């Protein structure tokens, strides 16, 4: 296992200048001619010429037209091909050769690969040495030249990067298509496709230069008619980045192409971007409400890569650079589009469940790691999603004016994540207004691993009206940093009246750079309650020390959403916390009776009080109604037993239940009409986010009264079937899992799913969310004739995804959920091995549970690591995540 260190970089003793492309397309093979002009770089030591190569099969290499001879010029074992020193020339010189590939049978979808009948390419990170030999590295940049050549009847539509400059006939009903790209690019941004696609297309005007843009969208002929909320998402992308950004698209054409076996949500080429289908298509019948978030974030987050990606990456290791600073442009757009604040809280969710999660987990690290062994790996919650909150703390320090003067500097100028923090240091410098300000410390946001913890205590004192917040900081050593330092951490606060809900002070960042710090406030005429970290303004754990009351009137009365939100999340966490010792203390002790402590009666009639705001957010009120994710929960919880876990949930949602059900009855029944409303139900580019979180309460609702078993709501769930919603449909299917109806309706979704390849993989998830007693046979019976040898990675994650979220069922204390998981992630390894280790995820808690389950799960994972096939993707994966 080779080991890349981030402080060994050194730049390439070659230069690849240009890169002439030939892709020979057959039934059975693709050939693939490649000619090389390269040169030899200053930092060049005589050192052997070797090029990456993974699975190709020689036909001839050659330099300067001379074919090189094997064994005594040069190497080749299936990774690298090593041509020795003295045959390798001291000036510009070319490197030609031929190498065959079998896109066909290429089933771990990365480097060149057939997705059912279109020929697409996967070259992040390290794909592109799979197609041809290479220095796949991203520092190598080089113009190409590429020639697509197939079978006209399979594959009438070529694409590339660059300018389409010829298409030509070829002897025996085959055609090719010649692209050249000028531009310089690393060759993880090469891109070719190939097959039978039909499109949907629009001119867009830029705002400054005025270039008129084509814009084109992919997809096989049976989903061509679900590809107009993509091209629509398109526009407002390019609309935004002028808007906000003043960037306009540099090329003449932008190409979206859906395939229906992808590793991940998509990829970004230049002009032309590769989406998993069920990211790029969308139809309001054949789609839940979720699609339509997922394909805007999706389709802004690939163009949002362009601009920054046509003139900005020296390594793998500042990844981060690239994607943390994306995910942030993805969610300052979404944001705007959604004009909803549960987008934000949704980012926020995700965050402090999963990416949490990661961090206090063995496979924890910072955003830029300082080593691998699997670029594969590499691609994480914690790389991507905290990235992007570290890439956000930039505009919430700066301010929105400051911070596009930063952005400007940093594009204008330009890398790795100094570069970045340095243009956004100048402009720190502008706004405190000041040369020896620095943002040296924030450094460490890139450095050290680990979520800190804030936590704070408040003094006020009513004679001199002068109110104190004394913060504190601190992170957990792990195995990344022995001693961990202070951060630069931006605390967004607001002071709340407590006797009217006003805004006591103006809009304040506090700004917390040292282990501990005391901010005092002057001309506080009544004692407030603090209003912190609003918008969540860092990727901290907060703890603020606040009273359940105090908490409550910030719910009711605070103007910022994240802090409604938190309030109510640490009002559920200090319930869920008390019940879960007194039911665990009951289970240790074995007690016949015991007493479990009531929710809070204030913090009930709050909800209610929400809940019956007519002017109050529909979205925002399906989360309040909702307790925390289970793997939010677990990082405050020492050994969890699953199932008193499941107990103390139980019990809560049954203690609120049993006060407001007749009030989610009536809402749910009341929210209808407007939620239903099937007036733009085709028209395909109208999309009323408002609307669709106006069903999510009312699923939501349904879901509670459900599990509830209120009075007669079978019926209400039977009526709910016959929507013409999928998000309605789907959801009836998975509440009548409690009722004797539940096959029936099983069967009868299945029939308006069949049909349509990304409905049912939805149909799928439902059904293996299910909360069903008969789970397990229910999931056999989805193997043996819905998924059966499907390689089809959104099948795979469909089916068996969902189920490990099942508390109750998937940590059975047999293991037969561990070992089921297990198996399948073995399974899938032969032909997949990114997609086995996104399978692995339920074990990322492994060590956080009981005793008893840790065992069981480690065996699983001792099971899998003994695998004499293992990929050394996997093997990487389960050595880090076991601590071996
Ligand atoms: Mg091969
Ligand atoms: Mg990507
Ligand atoms: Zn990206």
């Amino acid at each position: 296992p080779k080991i890349h260190y981030r402080k060994d970089y050194k730049p390439s003793g070659f230069i690849i200048n240009q890169v002439t492309l030939n892709i020979n397309i057959h039934d059975q093979e693709t050939i693939v001619r490649s000619v090389l002009d390269m040169d030899i770089s200053k930092h060049n030591v005589g050192e052997d010429l070797v090029f990456d190569g993974v699975g190709l099969k020689i036909n001839e290499i050659s330099i300067n037209n001379k074919k090189l001879v094997e064994g005594e010029e040069y190497t080749y074992d299936n990774e690298f091909l090593t041509i020795f020193s003295k045959f390798v020339p001291k000036s510009k010189f070319a490197f030609s050769s031929e190498v065959i590939i079998h896109p066909e049978t290429n089933y771990a979808l990365t480097g060149l690969y057939k997705s059912k009948n279109i020929i697409v390419s996967q070259c992040e990170a390290t794909g592109f040495r799979r197609i041809t030999f290479f220095i796949d590295r991203p520092d190598m940049m080089a113009k190409y030249d590429v020639t697509v050549t197939a079978d006209k009847e399979k594959y009438p539509v070529l694409l590339s990067n660059g300018d389409k400059v010829n298409e030509f006939e070829i002897p025996g009903g085959r055609h090719g298509a010649r692209f050249n790209d000028p531009p310089l690019k690393p060759c993880y941004l090469f891109a070719v496709v190939a097959g039978d696609l039909k499109h949907l297309s629009a001119t867009y005007i830029t705002k400054y230069t005025k270039k008129k843009v084509e814009l084109y969208v992919f997809s096989e002929e049976k989903y061509v008619s679900k590809l107009q909320w993509a091209l629509e998402c398109l526009k407002k992308s390019m609309a935004f980045d002028e808007d906000y950004f003043g960037l306009e698209y540099d090329l003449s054409r932008l190409n979206l192409v859906a395939v229906s076996d992808f590793n991940v949500g998509a990829s970004e080429n230049k002009g032309l971007n590769i989406f998993n289908a069920n990211s790029l298509l969308a139809s309001k019948k054949n789609s839940i409400d979720f699609s339509y978030a997922r394909i805007l974030t999706v389709v802004g987050h690939e163009y949002f890569h362009q601009y920054t990606g046509n003139r900005v990456l020296r390594d793998w290791f500042q990844l981060t650079l690239k994607e943390g600073l994306t995910v942030h442009r993805e969610n300052l757009f979404s944001e705007e589009m959604t004009k909803t604040v549960t987008t934000r809280l949704s980012h926020v969710d995700l965050l402090r469940s999963v990416q949490f999660l990661e961090d206090s987990s063995p496979l924890s690290h910072p955003i830029r790691p300082e080593s691998y062994v699997s670029m594969e790996n590499f691609y994480t919650t914690t790389v991507y999603d905290k990235g992007s909150e570290v890439m956000r703390m930039y505009l919430t320090i700066l301010g929105e004016e400051y911070y596009k003067k930063g952005f400007d500097i940093y594009i204008k100028k330009n890398a790795t994540c100094e570069d970045f923090n340095y243009a956004m240091e100048q402009a720190y410098k502008m706004k405190k207004a000041d040369n020896s300000a620095n943002l040296n410390q924030y450094l460490l946001w890139f450095s050290q691993s680990g979520t800190p913890h804030v936590s704070f205590k408040y003094n006020y004192d009513a004679e001199k009206k002068q109110y104190s917040i004394h913060v504190n900081q601190y992170t957990k050593p792990d195995e990344n940093q022995k001693e961990k330092k202070p951060l630069f951490i931006p605390i967004s606060v607001g002071l709340i009246n407590p006797e009217n809900g006003k805004e006591m002070i103006s809009q304040t960042t506090l700004e917390l750079t040292k282990e501990s710090d005391t901010f005092v406030f002057n001309n506080i005429a009544v004692k407030p309650i603090p209003s912190l970290f609003r918008g969540f303004s860092a990727p901290v754990y907060i703890e603020d020390q606040l009273t359940d009351e105090e908490r409550i009137l910030l719910l009711k009365y605070d103007s910022d959403a994240f802090v409604r939100y938190n309030s109510c999340t640490n009002i559920y966490m200090k319930q869920i916390l008390m019940n879960y010792n007194e039911f665990l203390k009951a289970k240790n002790e074995k007690l016949e009776s015991f007493q479990l402590t009531p929710v809070n009666a204030q913090f009930i009639d709050a909800i209610k009080y929400l809940l019956e705001d007519p002017h109050a957010d529909a979205g925002f009120k399906s989360y309040i109604v909702s307790l925390p994710q289970d793997r939010y929960i677990i990082n405050f919880v020492s050994n969890l037993d699953t199932d008193v876990l499941a107990d103390t949930k139980e019990y809560i949602y049954k203690q609120i239940g049993d006060k407001l059900n007749d009030v989610y009855y009536k809402m749910f029944k009341s929210l209808e009409a407007k939620a239903d409303d099937l007036t733009y139900f085709n028209d395909e580019s109208h999309v009323d986010f408002d609307q669709m979180n106006m069903r999510t309460l009312r699923n939501t609702l349904l879901s509670l009264l459900s599990k509830a078993q209120y009075p007669n709501i079978l019926n209400e769930i039977i009526e709910h079937s016959k929507s013409p919603y999928p998000s309605n449909w789907l959801t009836s299917l998975s509440v009548s899992a409690y009722f004797d109806k539940y096959f029936e309706l099983y069967d009868k979704t299945y029939k308006l799913s069949k049909d349509d390849e990304l409905l049912l993989q939805e149909w799928l998830k439902t059904v293996s969310r299910s909360d069903r007693k008969d789970i397990y046979e229910i999931l056999k019976k989805l193997e043996n004739e819905v998924l059966k040898d499907s390689k089809n990675p959104n099948d795979i994650r469909a089916v068996y995804l969902p189920f490990t979220n099942n508390l109750r069922r998937f940590h059975d204390i047999s293991g037969k959920g561990y070992k089921l998981i297990a198996e399948v992630i073995t399974k899938t390894d032969k032909f997949n091995p990114m997609v086995a280790t996104q399978l692995c995820e339920p074990f990322k808690l492994w060590n956080k549970l009981d005793t008893k389950r840790q065992e069981l799960m480690l065996n699983e994972m001792n099971t899998m690591l003994q695998e004499p096939q293992i990929s050394n993707n996997l093997k990487e994966y389960l050595l880090r995540l076991t601590n071996k």
